[PDB]
């Protein structure tokens, strides 16, 4: 009658929890080679990415940058909320056109504006020059960088500057075989697109071909502009967030808690379901039982998060006591969530993309990376050299002494992180352990990936 | 209903991986003395060895020479396949006429040969003389170092330093004992052996009697000569290279792949089961569970190596997230081919001799050593001397500054291995082990060590 | 001819430096009690200290409440120039009203003062009360804390709440015991002074005869006062911040840089002698030569700073090469300084009291100090506990999850130096060295100590 | 900027530009970071743990960035030192003085 462990309730220690390092991939019967196996994922259920993995919606992690970078390497990037609204809703702005997003709402300059403000434009939106529109809304011209390259003064009006119509134009509705012949046959790289009164409607660059070449697994939507997330909180500012954030153009809404299973964030999920369900996905917070999984799933989420307090040196563990091993957790979220098919996404905890394998195997369709990421190009922060070594900061008005100590050591030298270098090469390596895992397990797709089996291990397996 | 580990589903987790540190040999009813033990076992369902360990046919490990030790030794040596199909057709060879070959198809030479060319020859198989016959078929003489030791021209024909005919010769079936009395009688280490018509068929050396009393434990076919493994891969080239080495002469083929239950693997030992299935024994790669070991058996593999991704901290195990502790892998591979007599290697995971008899008890027939040998002098690699210690290396042309630093250090420093002396200490030491072990448990033989019993350990069990 | 360290020239190495840890105070003559030795010593040519200490003007060592502990504990300390103007001589003014700072030009406030203005001022200057003067300048009340001890309503005006007029006052010029007297015949704390005709023109405190009786050895000018410093740079908003400054009620200013032989520095020490020089002592830069301390002794310097890149492992010395060590550079700089009467201040390098007592023996009047005083409790920042320990950290908006892992651990983690405790145990243990190396010396005084004597030690002598 | 004071007219830099970007070598990726290295035919299975692995991951130095990077350091020292010893050119620099330091002037 009594629990072996103590006390007379069965319940009381409801389970034994798994983590990363307590299980490992049984090989299986494979037909399948690793540069052949099919990586593409269910992130929520109309979103599907060629590759199954995230950025972490962290301020160090993901800005415009980081995500337009996961979208082009097939994954997706969500943007954190530790900003202004206006900050994340132009961060979501310079996401949607940076890549082929000119073609149907095209950014223009004015005839009086001057060469700076044109710079400042080229710069955010990462292009090489804008159509012309003057106040009675005429195409009159274009201005590129080839124009404004050697222009001393930089407060001269773009009407000096600019190259003056008629240009070459294309049609809407124009195919790209014959943009790009256009670009092609008359040797430029811009080629504005006018209705039949000859007003613009749209800009294509070779900025488009080359990124569709460079990056063949890019995320996009039904417009085919880079694919963005952003993340909210609960509360009247953040349905002020994320209304801002869906006027912006943004496709995934994640409410984002670190205990989901919450009447206020349920309703928050319900209510934005509610407005913008037919717009946009929305993705429940961190939810580590099956009870708030099961929950996430009525209150109408279109993917499940899960990870509550899954490190095992974590400071929810030490000051709270609370926690929830990773694989188990993930194991019971998608007890509750596939029956619905709604998508699960691991959250915390991967060290390695073994652990990725294995948070897919136990039935997650994609994986969040956070410290992974942290200290890549794309991340945010300032590349400093310090002793011989290249890191990552994230940080004069007094001190005139041009002698002083302060001058011959770099700012920002105190709380640094280590440079990681470009984010392809990170997401190329994790994706070819994923593809290592699925050719010994022996699956085609991922949804045969969470089929395989696990084997426990003791602690004599982690020994050195 | 619920899993406790989580889910629903009571095949998720497989089972419990145990390892070499997890388990113990349980004491048993003795009546064996280590020194009496018999420790020989099989390799494959026809090739029986009298120490149960082979090489791991690893570039570092397995050569000519490591497979010539080996055999000497009592064991067997598996040559890599990281090489031309004719560099490792060429070691089976040396393999081959090491040591009692040549007395049906001996090395010739002819007096038009040079004296450099027989030095080439007798280094390579480690002989001191050859017979010489000429264009027509006729023996005519004898070359040995006696006769070409001081010869400073070694441009110098044969039939200037040969020693003419007639010559003590023997006739064919000639028993060892008759060919010792010759050798004895007139003082030579020589005796070509003739047909009724006078023509050379064979040659007999002291080396042969001084090896049979030196290793009486060498491993020999029916004629009497070394043997060798090769490993061969899956595709045309493995083919070719699998024709190759049959016609060298070798003994064992073993399809060598990191995950054998595959079907372009299954293909591969059946094609070479058909083929020289009747003259060479196939071995299949590496599985870690009973399906695949049945695959394999079915397959027609003569016998089955297991281990997947064995080892702790394991390149597998980190990207790829995928592994099998070797105990609980041997002990399904076993349960899949006891009932067909198919022998089982455990290849991987063993760092001591302890490990060795826990793999034996566990079913395994032998065991295949990696690590373990790759510093031994008989083992591929250059001997340098570093500090006051040796080393094993893997180690100008336009740097002809004499007092470089270059010139003051020697060459391959970076890379080294420590060296670990000859091979034949390493061997005894791991069969003194085995003994201890097979005279604790009361086995006096392999067989019956297959039948011992485990303890199963806790964690505190490993604590220093 | 040549030298034998290289070269021709022998001035090319200068001379040979020692810091403090080559020399040792060699024990003479002496007739001194440790309890007894007298450590007073010269500032300046005009400032006399009972301890010869100084805080380091740095951002993390001395602010108004730095200043005003080592006012108290006989030393002086320097506010450092690392902010505005006005922030400056807002501290020069707090410091300056600390103590006995209001007997001729008191803190006032008016009817119409609302009472939180009047707390704002009582934390500020840390008096319990004011005396409340109208507009047309009549003393009318006082309003101590006890009157608003249990206002809750803190708009409330200060009419309602102070004690009206006639209060208890005492002619100018009163003697401290006749204060003392009305203050213990009345039973009050506070005792206005007015002149013949009843206008208010100072105030006495218990707060003077409780500081007075606590800290007898507290370093006061000709006004009762406690003595500060501030720290001033080179060029014209430099010169506004040092007139400000002496406006505030400054006593010394320090022209701050760290290489002080500049004809900029040496123009503006020349400049602010001719200037303010009647009422203020300028004090140079930092010198590590005999030539740079007789520039500034020629320029008009009362004091002499010395460490120009004393520490061992230091910014300086590996950036840029510079350097000399602490011992040398304080026997050139007395060298040149001596024969003048300027004092001399040993800036950095400083670790023990053993070092301090090295220093004065040099010949250095006074020593500054740093890293030593940045964790005592009266250094600017924040007290914080961490792990069970106290630090000191010299530190949301968007964050508005309530069990977030950033709410779980305090701010200022990051950047935090330990907490040493209150300044007056430093002080006094760097004291109680410096009396036993006095007593070791046979030093009655400091200017004893200055003529004391070295053995140099090698380095085995500094062997643990 | 001792080696400038004592006579020398330029230095020579090798160690301290081997790991830049503009050094030979190749740039590799292993366990979080960027090295440099200084590195198939017969391995054709496709599941080996080579394969898991990048090529040259022995024998790799830690990765530098760009050299403008560390000139820039360089001469910001140098520079530096220049001030500190009032020469305003390199001729002025070779005959500045120097001060000879004890090992207790080594120690941390
Ligand atoms: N004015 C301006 N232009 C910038 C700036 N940064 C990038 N560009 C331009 O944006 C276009 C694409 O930027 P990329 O660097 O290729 O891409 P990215 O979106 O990953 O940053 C290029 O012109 P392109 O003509 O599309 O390409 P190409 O002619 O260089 O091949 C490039 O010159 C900037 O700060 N100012
Ligand atoms: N020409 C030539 N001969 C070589 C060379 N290396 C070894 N030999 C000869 O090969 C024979 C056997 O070689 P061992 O060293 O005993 O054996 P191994 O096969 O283990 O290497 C010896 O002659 P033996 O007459 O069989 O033995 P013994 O008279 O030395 O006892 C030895 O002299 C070489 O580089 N060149
Ligand atoms: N209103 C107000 N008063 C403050 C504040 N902080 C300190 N005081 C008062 O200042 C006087 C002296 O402050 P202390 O703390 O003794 O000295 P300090 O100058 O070293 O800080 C005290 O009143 P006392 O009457 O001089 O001394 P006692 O009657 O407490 O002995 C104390 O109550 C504050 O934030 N607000
Ligand atoms: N559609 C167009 N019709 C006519 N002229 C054009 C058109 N697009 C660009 N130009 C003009 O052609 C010139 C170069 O065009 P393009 O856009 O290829 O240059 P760019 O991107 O500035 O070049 P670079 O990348 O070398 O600096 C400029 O003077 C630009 O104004
Ligand atoms: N069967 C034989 N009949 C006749 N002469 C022989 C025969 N075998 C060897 N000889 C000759 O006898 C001499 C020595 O023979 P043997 O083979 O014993 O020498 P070896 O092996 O060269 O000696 P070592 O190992 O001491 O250098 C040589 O001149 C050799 O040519
Ligand atoms: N000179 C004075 N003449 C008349 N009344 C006075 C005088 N000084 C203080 N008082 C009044 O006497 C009361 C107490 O005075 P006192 O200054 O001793 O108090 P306090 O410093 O506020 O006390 P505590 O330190 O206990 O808070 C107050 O109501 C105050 O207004
Ligand atoms: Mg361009
Ligand atoms: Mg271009
Ligand atoms: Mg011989
Ligand atoms: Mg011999
Ligand atoms: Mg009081
Ligand atoms: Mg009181």
């Amino acid at each position: 009658v009594p629990v072996p462990t103590g006390g007379d309730d069965p319940t009381k220690v409801a389970m034994l929890g798994l983590t990363f390092d307590d299980v490992l991939l049984l090989p299986a019967a494979s037909d399948v080679v690793p540069a052949t196996a099919d990586t593409s994922s269910q992130l929520t259920k109309r979103i599907r990415l060629r590759v199954p993995l995230v950025s972490s919606a962290m301020d160090t992690v993901t800005e415009s940058r980081m995500a337009i970078a996961m979208a082009r390497a097939g994954g997706m990037g969500v943007l954190h909320r530790n900003l202004p609204v206006a900050e994340q809703a132009g961060q979501v702005e310079t996401v949607k056109r940076s890549e082929a997003g000119m073609v149907t709402d095209p950014v223009t300059c004015s005839p009086d504006n001057t060469l700076a403000e044109v710079d400042a434009m080229c710069a955010r939106f990462r292009i090489s020059g804008l159509p012309v529109v003057d106040d009675t809304g005429e195409l009159v011209g274009i201005i590129t960088n080839r124009d404004m390259r050697f222009e001393v003064d930089q407060s001269k009006p773009v009407s000096e500057v600019m190259t003056k119509a008629p240009l070459i134009t294309a049609k809407e509705g124009v195919s790209a075989e014959a943009a790009l012949g256009l670009l092609r046959r008359h040797k430029i790289e811009k080629l504005p697109i006018v209705d039949g009164h000859g007003k613009l409607t749209g800009l294509i660059t070779v900025k488009d071909f080359v990124k569709t070449e460079q990056f063949p697994l890019s995320t996009k939507d039904s417009d085919g502009r880079l694919l963005v997330g952003a993340a909210v909180g609960v509360g009247d500012d953040a349905w002020t967030r994320a209304m801002t954030l869906v006027d912006a153009g943004v496709d995934v809404l994640i409410v984002d808690t670190a205990h989901a299973h919450n009447r206020g964030v349920l309703d928050m999920v319900s209510r934005l379901k509610q407005a913008v369900g037919e717009r946009v996905d929305v993705v429940g917070g961190n939810v580590a039982t099956r009870a708030a999984a099961a929950a996430l799933v009525e209150a109408g989420a279109d993917a499940v998060k899960v990870g509550v307090g899954p490190g095992s040196i974590c400071t929810t563990r030490v000051v709270a006591g609370v926690g929830a091993p990773q694989i188990t957790a993930i194991l019971e979220a998608v007890a509750a969530c596939k029956p619905y098919g709604v998508p699960v996404i691991a959250d915390g905890g991967l060290q390695y993309s073994g652990d990725i394998a294995k948070a897919l195997a136990a039935g997650a369709s994609t994986a969040m990376l956070g410290s992974l990421l942290a200290g890549t190009a794309e991340s945010p922060g300032e590349l400093i050299f310090v002793n011989g070594k290249q890191f990552k900061s994230y940080r004069r008005y007094f001190q005139d002494d041009v002698l002083s100590e302060d001058k011959l050591v770099p700012e920002g030298i105190e709380g640094r992180v280590p440079f990681r270098g470009p984010l392809g090469t990170v997401i190329h390596q994790l994706t070819g352990g994923l593809r290592a895992a699925m050719g010994y397990t022996g699956s085609a797709t991922i949804e045969q990936l969470q089929q395989a089996q696990f084997v426990q291990i003791t602690a004599a397996g982690l020994k050195e």
